[PDB]
């Protein structure tokens, strides 16, 4: 739980449990302005999310985490 929680409790943007790939564009880096490289947050989301809808709740990021 301290693992799991810190990366992705970290990542969830709007603070109700859920990461969307726009919102992982805003978080990214800053709180304001672009300072990007889209290879870094394209390849990150793809990783993370698990049924090709664009969103993530925990219980799929540590799925792919955690299965071992």
């Amino acid at each position: 739980e301290e693992e799991i929680l810190r990366a992705f409790k970290v990542f969830d943007a709007n603070g109700d449990g859920v990461i969307d790939f726009d919102e992982f564009k805003f978080i990214m880096q800053k709180v304001g302005e672009e300072p990007l490289t889209d290879a870094e947050v394209e390849e990150a989301m793809k990783e993370a999310d698990e049924d090709g809808n664009g969103v993530i709740d925990i219980p799929e990021f540590m799925d792919l985490i955690k299965k071992s």
